[PDB]
């Protein structure tokens, strides 16, 4: 499955415009995700102790995790699919240490696309979250084949 060049930078355009606030865009993402599907919260200890949206929007923590999050996304979208190197140490210590499962990378993709289309309808049309959701469903393709090389069915 892949992405066209037009495809490329219609992800990358709308990626250039989380890159003026990833801080912002990060705890929206992880609040959508937490209160959407609140089993991804409760189940990793870093965040468990987080009752309502408010104490997630004054954790600095929670505002770390996000930004340490895109960046790591934002690399990865960037090689345009040359993204082995940068995928070996994400799935290792994702299946190995505190196990996410695919079925939780389908819920943060699900945020994502949720916040770039609250907050991006100048760079997110149809055709752009087309693009986004092919990018994201590559990343989730090649973990999970991480993930089965690795020990873990994911």
């Amino acid at each position: 499955m892949v992405l066209s060049e037009g495809e490329w930078q219609l992800v990358l355009h709308v990626w250039a415009k989380v890159e003026a606030d990833v801080a912002g865009h990060g705890q929206d993402i992880l609040i959508r995700l937490f209160k959407s599907h609140p089993e991804t919260l409760e189940k990793f200890d870093r965040f468990k102790h987080l009752k309502t949206e408010a104490e997630m929007k004054a954790s600095e923590d929670l505002k770390k995790g996000g930004v340490t999050a895109l960046t790591a996304l934002g690399a990865i979208l960037k090689k345009k699919g040359h993204h082995e190197a940068e995928l070996k140490p994400l799935a290792q210590s994702h299946a190995t240490k505190h196990k996410i499962p695919i079925k939780y990378l389908e819920f943060i993709s699900e945020a994502i696309i949720h916040v770039l289309h609250s907050r991006h309808p100048g760079n997110f049309g149809a055709d752009a979250q087309g693009a986004m959701n092919k990018a994201l469903e590559l990343f989730r393709k090649d973990i999970a084949a991480k993930y089965k090389e690795l020990g873990y069915q994911g």
